[PDB]
């Protein structure tokens, strides 16, 4: 292990708590705030904590990022999470950004793992996995790679799964419970050459999801807390 | 060349012309029908003509395949086609399904070319292109790779455009105007490696423009006909 995070506490050294207000990216419809993220117990296990409320029609979440604090390149990085039902516009994600300036997709997004995609709700919403790259020079000019997939049981299912990227300088490959999921080729793609830091989100509606109105969101009601729980982050 | 179809008329030993009520796949909003599939005249070139044409708010256009009557497997095709400006719903394709009694997605899929998706319309919707694959043993089972970006200039610009793809054992390759767009991997994905017929088709609508239902349709007026039109498609 080059670094571990097993959540004992929540290190402001390694970790910041994001505020944004509704609709700040991607049509979701969740404020960002730091009441919405915490560490505690779940069971045996120190867990970092997103939580997802609505109050009334408002709707809170979190996320989190190591920008400027814990940022790598070529190595494998390993998350065990548990994941919440998705199905009614519940958008939880493990991903990652170049640790730079640069404004996305300029600065590479990988997105290790994300649930809760609208085409899931055929198919079954406790199965269907994303994983994507996203670069280019700006938002006019982004370009897009994707991949989805259904794996053979529920990922939704009270257990945590391990959700892995190994990169080189030729591959980002996907893993869930240590089973190839996806290999994205980088060989010739100059935006996965450089330090990459971790986010962590909980998104409640947006595009992904296909609910951009409160009035059509069924998976929160009034007073709900939804929680995604992170045991641990490893990179090798 | 293996093939070539100049269009210099529809040869019924090549294409079939398709039927299908509206909503039929993708939440499309057209009917299709041979009514809207015609062979014609584009200055001194003769073409495929689909045309989506819009009545009270009944919509109409054209769909054709080669299932049964022309299938090849690891060659080059190339199509010359002039896109009508897709904003506010058009969904134009250039595509390829297995050549088998499978059901989508497992004979697999090889989208071409599309244009007309929803980002399109903070991107730009005359040079933004999406490719994929699709495969799976059932729909159930369904799995999807795509990419999508933009090209240097509007291909909806009244003038015929190149979409080739080159197909080996390992390899999907798309080029625009001879520029090489994408490639996918296929050399250890089992549904590309029979057989495949090629399909062209102008959509209306459907969940890949964002648009699927007729009071967001802002791309088809009533009483307004558009045209996609092939020149000539070959197989090397």
């Amino acid at each position: 292990i080059l670094f571990k995070d097993d959540f004992n506490f929540f290190d402001e050294k390694v970790w910041t708590k994001e505020t944004h207000e509704p609709g700040w990216t991607n049509q979701e419809l969740q404020a960002y705030d730091a009441a919405h993220v915490s560490v505690g117990k779940d069971g045996d296990k120190s867990v970092l904590i997103l939580t997802a409320e609505r109050k009334g029609n408002k709707i809170y979440s979190g996320r989190i990022n190591s920008k400027g604090k814990k940022s790598f390149k070529y190595r494998k990085i390993e998350a065990s999470i548990k994941l919440p039902k998705t199905n009614g516009g519940l958008w939880p994600a493990f991903w990652m950004m170049g640790d730079n300036d640069k404004q996305w997709p300029a600065c590479g997004e990988i997105d290790i793992m994300a649930m809760g995609e609208q085409s899931g709700m055929a198919g079954d919403s406790e199965k269907q996995v994303n994983t994507a790259i996203h670069y280019g020079p700006s938002a006019a000019a982004h370009e897009q790679q994707y991949y989805k997939a259904n794996v053979a049981n529920s990922l939704q299912d009270g257990n945590y799964h391990t959700y892995s990227l190994d990169w080189d300088e030729n591959n980002l490959t996907i893993s869930i419970d240590n089973v190839k999921f996806h290999t994205f080729d980088i060989s010739s793609n100059t935006y996965f050459h450089d330090n990459f830091y971790i986010l962590f989100n909980l998104a409640v509606g947006g595009a992904f999801t296909g609910i951009t109105d409160i009035n059509k969101l069924t998976g929160l009601k009034d007073g709900q807390k939804v929680n995604m729980y992170i045991d641990w982050v490893k990179i090798l």
